[PDB]
């Protein structure tokens, strides 16, 4: 089954590339650059970060930069070309960038009490006239990319095994790019459905992105690991293990970070492991065909 790039090795067998021993393979920057996923715009994210990163430039005692990638894709190629050392990346995208970007995941948002998850919804407008998922046959699904669980692969999966629907065939597909895209589409009529992470769906709500009366529910699958976090397998182990260090030792209370994703029912980081949390996620690539080829 899932396999590493070739350019990687997993003496170990948990999954994720090896930390080089080779001291010549072995990073150092002096800039440590960070990305979250690009689920929204993210200039609604810079400062929802930004006491986090001061805290990380603290606890490793280098220089921090924010990296506002736009897309998934971007996000995968930057890590494996060396200029992206630390990253949340969407759900969907954790196989394909520990395959292919050499990302070594290690923790994951979760509730107080230890609980964590999103769903896939989709979601539609009141009034539409897409009132059940089965109404979406013969209109238009909008999906956010194709690297989504919640926005591509997941809902595509599920309309597909329950109810007899394959895009081409008995829907059309349509990329809004990000999930935000999609659900500011469906409230402004752009869309009559859309398949959307509902942690997301939930913060843009308490942020009045979008309003609660424009926006219904259809369909709630079953729940995820949410963004899982984690570093380019090739900084120096004593690097890795502050950055590790920062993420778990970070007072979340009256920060922005905890201002916004409380609005998900987030309150701390926990430790994950990606052959365990990610089973699921790795599931639903293989039942759409993913092959993590990095070309
Ligand atoms: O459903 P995805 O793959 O777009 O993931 C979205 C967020 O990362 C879930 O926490």
């Amino acid at each position: 089954a899932f396999q590493l790039d070739s350019r990687y090795q997993d003496n170990d067998g948990d999954l994720i590339a090896d930390i080089p021993s080779d001291e010549s393979k072995l990073v150092d920057p002096s800039t440590l650059v960070f990305a979250y996923t690009p689920v929204e715009d993210p200039a609604v994210y810079k400062e929802v970060w930004s006491e986090f990163l001061d805290h990380l430039a603290e606890t490793t005692g280098k220089n921090v930069q924010f990296f506002p990638v736009q897309s998934n894709a971007a996000q995968i190629e930057a890590m494996r070309a060396g200029r992206l050392h630390i990253a949340g990346f969407n759900t969907g995208s954790n196989p394909l960038a520990v395959a292919c970007a050499g990302f070594r995941p290690f923790t994951m948002m979760a509730a107080a009490d230890g609980s964590f998850g999103y769903e896939m919804e989709i979601i539609s407008y009141p009034g539409s006239g897409v009132n059940d998922v089965e109404d979406i046959r013969g209109g238009e699904l909008a999906f956010t990319s194709q690297t989504s669980n919640s926005g591509f692969k997941a809902p595509s999966a599920i309309l597909k095994a329950d109810y007899n629907m394959i895009a081409g065939e008995d829907f059309e597909p349509v990329f809004s790019g990000k999930h935000d895209n999609s659900i500011l589409g469906v409230a402004n009529r752009d869309y009559k459905a859309a398949a959307v992470a509902n942690s997301v769906l939930n913060r843009m709500l308490s942020r009045d992105v979008v309003s609660e009366d424009q926006i219904v529910s259809l369909y709630k699958s079953q729940t995820f690991p949410t963004t899982g976090y984690g570093i380019a397998h090739n900084l120096t182990p004593e690097l890795q293990e502050k950055i590790q260090d920062a993420f778990f030792s970070f007072n979340w209370e009256g920060t922005a970070l905890e201002e916004e994703f409380s609005k998900s029912g987030e309150a701390q980081f926990v430790p994950i492991t990606f052959k365990n949390h990610w089973e699921v996620i790795r599931k639903i690539d293989a039942a759409n065909g993913v092959a993590y080829n990095c070309r």
